[PDB]
């Protein structure tokens, strides 16, 4: 079952009913001001910091879900309805919502009145704009009144929801019914004290009335769906004093048959320098100059239309670096549009706010910053370089990393600390990705401090050295890296030993020392230590590179012996040196992470897909038998049915959810890539479709969440809810899946010395063309594909056959045509 | 306008409409299990810790307010309604809610069917019980289905509202439709891991069906007022797997005209020792022995009735220590019932959870702990003694105190720390009050550590010494105490200098040192410094005592000179030595706290109420002229109209709210006590009626909150909302007003050597009798009162006239009749 369809031409998802399985959202804003917006106009906006600068209030776990947002109550002769369906839930003759790139439109019609609203954050503005079009679709005259509505938040959302002892007495507003281009309301809570900012909520016409007090607009004992003011048919003109400020205007709208009217509403964020705060000598009236200027740039449909077209041009030009054309329009839409959009949004939003993440936490993982980079470095390489320098500057001098990074402050979280021993190597991963994409080896000479300490600067390359050496000097009894608090898997806490509720599994370590080791870090060391070695050699450090290849070699031996269970890689050794991820046990026999990543690193790979005695093939075959499902590969199997106190968070989930038997879409890509590595393209693409949004659209009633973006986790086979997704949008899944399909399935991936063209996608995509822009040139790669396991691409560059899979980088400006046959 | 009335005989407030100006609540539970219950059945319950063991979920700032609780959906031939009115809001023929002591009843009737629900937490049980009586009041036969409903919380309420990325996957239940006395649901989230507790939700009859999944019961896109399952008329028998667990049973109820039916529902909290968690060797089934036992003690109406009757005995026996009988039945009910109820509830609940405090924070002020004591010590002296020892044990060796005490752990909060220089003297206040009430001087010899350090114990009395000496060695340039981060006034922060939003005004000190001084601590030192000297002398430390009297003398002089502005006391000297609270300024001319406290201490008191040249009378006359209003006395005047960066939080509130011009009901008692001290009874009683719930009941439409308990703050004269209250129930206002009416207006107060009888209440209460139980005897005090300013009571004891106002304590068991004339 579907609840809409894609519109590829318009680069939108078109939702054709209000009755989706869950609220489906979009993100607006591409610089500093962001909005979450559901297909029912739910959500909120904030400037930079969703915790400390939220303009508007939103309730998570509302009954029903998502029943606050930007509403427009229509009163047509005493019948009240909203085009967003919620909150009033009147029967509409028509409904559609379209989520596009940085905008959405929502349209509702009832009793001969159509209302369409376009919501977007314009480039260069800290504001959410709504262009509303009202149309009389009947054969008689209409007299309407439209009441806009938005509920303010008192800026700090944490305080807003908890400190009512103070904050029910601080709500303040100013009202401006005769504003230079219409009518406006200013929310200025705490402007009298330390805030240099306020919010403005305005419309570009004379409002017949206004309301700034929720309780007055909505009425006692009422829900938003039963708001009294709209039902009365006129604003109460209320002025807030404490309690709950809102922004609402009534606008009178008369229409002949077939007539329409346009209106432009603006919700804006405004900051004044300290010495320009006040309009008046007595300091009681906010200085609205900047607010009037913003409102003057959106006083007409014409100006609003142009901003929308500049928006569209931003995204069209943004997503013009990698594209594909094929027989598979599901593949194409994901690759060309929705996967790249999703990766940009993860850049912008980090892990801040979604309909699952509540916007109070402002950090993200160090490892997430680097990994997210892999997916967007082709779109915004200068922002990427900056990011890398930013996070490397927080790194400790011993090479250890802050586990949590705070993008807003460019600092590591001191409360959480360090100790997650996979963190340091991800910096090599990011840096190398950046350099391969851009060729900017100069980043390695950039002076970068440790723990942001002035005077401590060394070249970025040296930070790479400290990351590498950290692993070498932190190994256990079998030569595998010590795991510390956890590795990529935040729930594998082998030094925790917690029996007290409330204690954090990640940072509590009730016993010290121990010999706990991770095979994931081992694979990560083999993969990224080989990248560091390459950078070192290229840098001219011959010895450094050679010792590095030495430790890497040692680590691949360690993995194939002490890291190997017989038919798959162990997951770890625990605090007392007993194995985890062994068929010797009833539960947790096989874990996916090491299988994927170790093979990605080339460990155990033999002569080809038919070399079944190769450890890589045994492992991937074991993954197929034991972990694969119709909805993806689960994390481990069997799942644990009782608490394993020696293992931390992992067994606290019911079987089949999150880290205890969940499908993490973030780590499936590691096995998809591994499958292309050993030569089984068909299998790899199979696995990719099972977790990818365009292919899961036909089972929307099962996925539940948005059919146009990846989610973090799909319920596993041991769950009653097998197939249902949670934690949509903000996830590393986007990046890793883009890397997988663009670089390994389609096979186009930048190297230091050239573009590698190495497709492995199997028989389902017989013909396709990739257009890639790299180091200033365009590469048109046309591929004819038999899909045979083990068949690799032979290249013809500009008419002449070449050996190998590497296409040397052409001068900027040029166009290189590559033909590939396999 | 009123929304109900007191039923004095029943010791209940009777709310006769659902349409109150705000949700009005009661508290259930007297030992370790507590419930908040509104007059619409809203609220929640928890065991000990409202942050970390909350059984059920409640949404603050819901639209509408308070729309989740313990509901019973009635389906009468397809019509669905709830007796609590909300959430369905169907028209009822009758509605009533009665809030009594530790119990409430709610009754609703619609179309020939009446439902009465008694809610209470039984003594000796960790459970909320509901006795439901359903009655057919029509002339026709009824066949109904009743659906119970409650929404579970995932125990840690902070996590519950924030960490959805984990917690939408962990909800677990078990269902037992064939329970030994009916049907039961178990909420067992995280029992598989670290939790040794679960919740049970049960009814004492065979349920037709059940539901444990919210979204199934309620339905997509619906509010609780619109729940699908009740409207369908049959349970869905949903079994939760993640998302939102609930407890619901359907029960069939057929009734002939006039016929009734009784049902008992239990919501219980259960812990099992770790050895006994599981019923099965595979560790998948909770051990239900303890829940079956609880359910067996409430399997019948008769059992329920006994338990209810034992609760009543609990409260009847406990409120038997102070009582009054007068012409004034508003006075009587506050003194006899509501003020004392409120005081016990603050002991029980601290400052944790109300409809304004959200139950996430679990501390209270060190100062609040001592002050609250003053109000409950006569009821529960054995618990009082314990509390004093617990809080004293956190005190630092240099005499400083933790500003925030955590009652659940008996520790100070280490994050907030110390530095509020009024804190240490409140320990003397608490300890003296305890000793005056009980005569237990032995508490002074108890060994008590500092900062809960082993080995550090010294006698309690020595803690009093360190508190005293702390002020002596922390005075400023004028001899007055250094204020530190703040004093009683949390918002007077003279060492903050904050210009950054989000920084705490109480703990941030952007400047070090300075010379900021407080006249409030000065007064506090004269009052409790003398209380310490008295204890020192009685203990035989004549030199110690005399030295203390000397420092106290110096301080009195310093208040009367450097602390004196001309017609009133200053409030403070700021960081640079400039005065605060002087007529020389345009705003903040006079502040109430020093005026009350200093006169309470006898500073400036003259020869009588006619001695209008005495500084106490000038100060109090200033208070009357500049601070008093129809609703109480505001904190200061005029309020600040712009931000005073040198003063902290005070001027951030708009004029007339909280600490900027608000009425603090907590500090009004100080001026009320001071008026009795100087001899102006009518004036003191005037002020007391202005802020007291029984007297404000007739303006409930202005007060807004509960007409039966004190609230922290009533909006001041400079507020548009002058008269409206916020922050009801959990406040020191209760204790201080109980002290005021019981010990100074009515005039009966314990001393070390006897009971003082010194009424000072004015002409409005011409005659009255106080019955007081003290040191094991009953004092029967009959008063004839002219109410003349300056007239003090002359006493006859058991028929014989005596001098002075002190009645020496009789041996226990005896009864003493004291006649008083003034």
């Amino acid at each position: 079952m579907r609840y809409g369809h894609f519109d590829d031409e318009a680069r939108e998802y078109v939702i054709t009913t209000p009755h989706t399985p869950y609220p489906w959202i979009n993100y607006l804003g591409s610089e500093q001001f962001f909005s979450l917006l559901s297909h029912q106009a739910g959500g909120y906006s904030f400037y930079r910091d969703a915790k400390m600068r939220r303009l508007t209030r939103y309730r998570y776990n509302n009954i029903p879900a998502d029943a606050g947002g930007r509403y427009l109550y229509v009163n047509d002769g005493g019948d009240v309805w909203t085009p967003s369906w919620l909150p009033v839930k009147a029967d509409l003759d028509h409904f559609e919502a379209r989520h596009g790139l940085g905008y959405s439109t929502i349209t509702g019609e009832r009793n001969g009145v159509r209302v369409e609203t376009l919501f977007f954050v314009p480039v260069g503005e800290n504001a959410e704009v709504q262009k509303v079009t009202v149309t009389n679709t009947s054969d008689s005259y209409k007299s309407l009144t439209l009441f806009s509505f938005v509920e303010f938040c008192l800026w700090n959302a944490q305080d807003d929801q908890t400190n009512y002892q103070r904050n029910l007495s601080i709500g303040e507003v100013e009202v401006e019914q005769e504003s230079p281009h219409g009518s406006a309301i200013y929310h200025r809570t705490e402007y009298r004290e330390r805030r240099d900012h306020y919010a403005v909520f305005a419309v570009n016409t004379q409002a017949e009335g206004f309301d700034t007090d929720r309780d007055t607009f909505v009425g006692a004992y009422n829900s938003l769906g039963e708001a009294a003011v709209p039902l009365k048919g006129e604003s109460a003109n209320s002025v807030a004093s404490g309690w709950y400020p809102i922004g609402s205007h009534s606008v009178a709208v008369s229409l002949a048959p077939g007539e329409s009217r346009e209106l432009v509403y603006v919700l804006g964020y405004v900051e004044n320098p300290d010495e320009e705060k006040w309009a008046d000598d007595a300091k009681q009236v906010v200085n609205k100059e900047r607010a009037h200027a913003l409102l003057s740039r959106f006083a007409t449909s014409e100006q609003t239309d142009a901003a929308f077209a500049a928006l569209k041009d931003y995204w069209t030009d943004l997503l013009s670096t990698y594209s594909v054309s094929s027989n598979d329009e599901k593949l194409d839409r994901m690759v060309n549009i929705w996967n790249q959009y999703q990766c940009m949004v993860t850049f912008n939003m980090s892990r801040s706010a979604s309909f699952f993440e509540t916007g109070i936490g402002r950090g993200m993982g160090f490892r997430d910053s680097n990994q997210d980079l892999l997916g967007f470095v082709h779109l915004i390489p200068e922002r990427a370089r900056e990011r890398i320098i930013d996070i490397a500057s927080t790194q400790f001098a011993d090479g250890s990393a802050y586990h949590q990074y705070q993008p807003l402050t460019k600092r590591g979280n001191n409360d959480i600390g360090s100790g997650f021993n996979d963190d340091p190597l991800w910096l090599i991963a990011g840096t190398a990705a950046y350099i391969k994409e851009t060729g900017d080896f100069s980043i390695l000479d950039e002076p970068v401090p440790f723990d942001n300490e002035p005077g401590s600067e060394v070249p970025l390359f040296e930070h790479l050295t400290r990351s590498f050496e950290f692993t070498v000097t932190h190994r256990g009894p079998h030569g595998l890296p010590l795991i510390g608090r956890a590795d990529w898997n935040d729930c594998l806490n082998l030094n925790c030993f917690s029996t007290t509720p409330g204690e954090s599994f990640q940072t509590t370590e009730n016993q010290a020392g121990g010999v706990a080791e991770s095979t994931f870090i081992a694979a990560q060391f083999v993969l990224y230590g080989e990248q560091y070695a390459e950078l070192a050699a290229r840098r001219g450090l011959a010895d450094v590179a050679d010792r590095a290849r030495g430790h890497v070699a040692e680590m691949r031996d360690a993995l194939l012996t002490d890291g190997w269970d017989g038919s798959w890689f162990l997951r770890a050794y625990d605090y007392y040196g007993n194995p985890i991820g062994t068929d010797a046990h009833d539960e947790g026999k096989i874990w996916i992470e090491p299988q994927g990543f170790a093979v990605m690193a080339g460990v155990g790979v033999g002569e080809g897909p038919q070399d079944t005695d190769a450890p890589a093939i045994k492992a991937l075959d074991s993954v197929n038998e034991m972990l694969a499902t119709d909805h993806g590969m689960v994390l481990q199997y069997p799942a644990y049915t009782t608490y394993q106190v020696h293992m931390g968070e992992v067994s606290t989930y019911p079987p089949g959810y999150k880290e205890n038997g969940g499908i993490f879409c973030h780590n499936n890509p590691w096995v998809i890539i591994a499958e292309t590595v050993v030569g089984r393209g068909g299998r790899a693409f199979d696995y990719y479709k099972r977790i990818t949004p365009a292919y899961r659209e036909d089972i929307s009633d099962v996925h539940r969440l948005e059919p146009y973006v990846y989610a973090q986790m799909i319920a596993g086979k041991e769950a009653v809810r097998h197939g249902e997704a949670k934690n949509s949008w903000l996830t590393g899944t986007a990046a890793w899946n883009f890397v997988t399909v663009s670089q390994y399935l389609l096979g186009v991936r930048p190297e230091y010395d050239g573009l590698v063209v190495d497709p492995q996608i199997g028989p389902d995509v017989p013909s396709f063309t990739v257009t890639r822009v790299a180091r200033g040139a365009t590469y048109e790669i046309t591929v004819t594909n038999s899909g045979t396991d083990g068949s690799r691409g032979r290249l013809v560059v500009d008419g002449t056959p070449v050996e190998g899979n590497l296409v040397p980088y052409a001068p900027a400006g040029s166009t290189v045509r590559v033909d590939v046959t396999l």
